[PDB]
């Protein structure tokens, strides 16, 4: 058909392009990390492959002073040690196309299919991490200091409960940046409050703002239902700075192959990456595997945290939607 | 069959320690107390040690 950079498969000149555009286009960003610690490098790249390491830490000395008084002596004190974990995950999928369609629309090879696949993974992470918090951080007594709800049919989501939730970190404020928002909410928001369209990029328009924050319109969210048609939403609020990840490399990032007896040709991607909040430690219990983790069971149960209280940093409030 | 990751040996990993912080931010300075006068300069150093003057 054409020069076919992918269909005659130049593996160079292509894969770096795809990865980078995948990074910039997707947002989030930021919010979350850019270029996390090389810790996740040593977990990602070869050599010393996964699964994940464990890294330690020394909590700070603490204790009372003692009465300094003669005719008595002192007693010394000690330090402790602690543990931390991460995970590693793998992904991939195919494409069933016929090169007739792929470069039918594609035509000029460079921008077309690359831009597409980029936009693809851009949504993929947005699905995976946003699923990663989901069960864990909500289900425990251990985080409850970070969850408050107005639910059970008195609460409005406006102008007050938002503030109080935003102060659920007592001393530490003004580290928070982005507000995760499902659509219908922000609908109820434009219906009432002052939510203020702010134009930064000159000249471009614009990312919406609530109060010195960046709200984020996001399609896929949790939602539940009770009887009596009453609804409940989640809408995480963090803008922490940050989560973390590092890209890492597989072998054969791009592969082109075809089948003689039928008529097809297909594509594959299969990228590695390492992402996890630091944040709670990860463990192994009562799960399948391994590795990588999962989706479902990579959420449903069994995480364990140690810091604790501050510098997590994420908070959730389930609120009912305004009448 | 396969190369089959199940049957090949995986190492594990570590890397250096990092100090952890404990947080309750202690400032409550400046305030009383701060920026002292010299009366206590007379009650601190030797000679003529404590206890307190009047």
């Amino acid at each position: 058909a054409y020069t076919k950079i992918s269909d005659v498969i130049v593996p160079e000149l292509f894969n770096p392009y795809v990865i980078n555009t995948t990074t910039q286009l997707s947002a989030f960003f930021q919010s979350g990390i850019a270029a996390t610690d090389d810790e996740l490098n040593a977990l990602a790249k070869k050599a010393g492959g996964g699964s994940t390491l464990n890294m330690p830490y020394w909590n700070d000395l603490d204790g009372d002073s003692q009465v300094l008084n003669d005719t008595d002596d002192l007693v010394p004190q000690k330090i402790n040690a602690g543990q931390d974990k991460a995970v590693l995950i793998l992904r991939g999928n195919a494409w069933s196309s016929h090169d007739l369609a792929a470069t039918l629309s594609g035509s000029d090879p460079m921008q077309a299919i690359g831009s597409r696949v980029a936009a693809y993974w851009a949504r993929e992470m947005q699905k995976i991490v946003f699923a990663e918090l989901a069960g864990v951080f909500s289900n425990d007594d251990m985080k409850d200091n970070k969850l408050d709800i107005s639910g059970t049919a008195d609460g409005i989501y406006s102008a007050e409960t938002f503030v109080d939730a935003s102060y659920k970190l007592g001393d530490h404020e003004s580290l928070l940046t982005a507000i995760g928002m499902h659509s219908a909410t922000m609908a109820s928001a434009v219906k009432q409050d002052l939510i203020e369209f702010v134009k930064d990029s000159q000249s471009g328009i614009r990312f919406p703002t609530y109060m010195n924050k960046r709200v984020i319109v996001d399609d896929s969210m949790p939602v539940e239902t009770l009887e009596d048609g009453t609804k409940v939403f989640t809408s995480y609020l963090f803008g922490a700075g940050a989560l973390g990840y590092a890209e890492g490399q597989p072998e054969v990032p791009t592969e082109t192959a075809r089948n003689a007896l039928g008529s097809q040709d297909i594509l594959i991607n299969r990228k590695h990456f390492v992402l996890h909040p630091r944040g709670v430690k990860f463990t192994e219990n009562a799960m399948a595997g391994t590795t990588p983790t999962d989706e479902e069971l990579a959420n449903g149960a069994n995480w364990q945290r140690v810091y604790d209280p501050k510098k997590i940093r994420i908070v959730q409030f389930k609120h009912r939607l305004q009448a």
